[PDB]
Formats: structure tokens, sequence, C-alpha cells
């Protein structure tokens, strides 16, 4: 088993748990925002094409 | 509450708070350059459909 | 090493490995949206243009 | 003796490193995408008013 090893396990896994979180997070707003410019570009040209 | 299981949550707390500050810098920075992006797009489709 | 060097070893290889790779996923995301805005972009101002 | 206090300021100082690289490219590369395709935008744009 070993303290020390446990130790480092849990010190391995609990951070890997914040690091985790927070990648999804940026994750998730990237893909939000870049999901946003796409629907706008697309909304603007097509209006511009309309227009003539 | 040993002196090695203080230590585990010293080190996880530490780099938590690095890791935190560093995502929100992420965070703000692709927010802002997310809108700054739309408002660019938007002031220079104005400029097109003023043209004609 | 000595057996406490070799743990620490241990924990930053093995976190090292997650935040590489949480890294090079956000990296790849950005990218990949990156480059297909700049895909669309310069389809729609090849239509604008073909349009007058 | 210190070696366990030592050894987990050394972890922590190893990771800050580690995290503070990943961090600065990514937000290297976020502006990097930003500047280029606010380019594009501003080139196009100045394309398109030069043909009507």
């Amino acid at each position: 088993g070993s303290i020390i090893n446990e130790t480092a396990d849990d010190i391995v896994y609990r951070l890997t748990v914040i690091i985790d979180d927070r990648y999804e997070s940026l994750k998730n707003l990237i893909t939000l925002r870049a999901d946003r410019l796409e629907m706008i570009i697309n909304d603007n040209v097509s209006t511009i094409l309309a227009s003539i």
C-alpha cells in the first residue's frame, strides 16, 4: 500500500479533478464563443448577399 | 491530520491557487477577444451595407 | 534516487502528463475553430466579390 | 529533517513552471489567432469596398 504512495496518488487525483474542471470550462467557453462568431458571420453575409 | 496529510493539502491548495489564476486570465482573454471580434465584424458589415 | 525524490518526480511526472494532455486538446480546439473561421470568411468574401 | 517541506516546495515550484508555460502558450495562441482574424477581416472589407 505505502503511506507515501497513497499520499502521492491523492495529490495527483485531487489536482487532476481541478485541472479537468478548468479544462472543461475553457473548452465549453471556446466552443460557445466560436459558435457565436460563426452564427454572426453567417447572418451578416446572408444579409449582405440579400442586399445585393 | 498528519504532517504528510497537511503537506499534501498544502501542495494541492497552492497549485489550485495558481491554476485558478491562469484559468481566470484565459477566460477573461477569450471573452474580451471574442467580444472585440463581434464588434469589428458588425462594424465592418455596417460599412459594407452602407456602400450598397 | 531517494524514496522521497522518486515520489516527488512521480507526482510531477503524472501531473505534467495531465496538464500536457489538456493543453494539447485546448490548443487543437483553438486551432480548429480559428482555422474554420478563416475558411468560412475566405469563402464568403469570394462569394460577395462574385455578386458585385 | 526539513526534507518534506523542501520537497513539497520543489513540487509546487516545478509544476508552477509547467502550468505557466502552457498558460503562456495558450495566451499567445489565442492572441495570435484573434489578431489574424481581425487583419483578414480588415483586408477583406477594403477589397470589397474597392469593388463597390
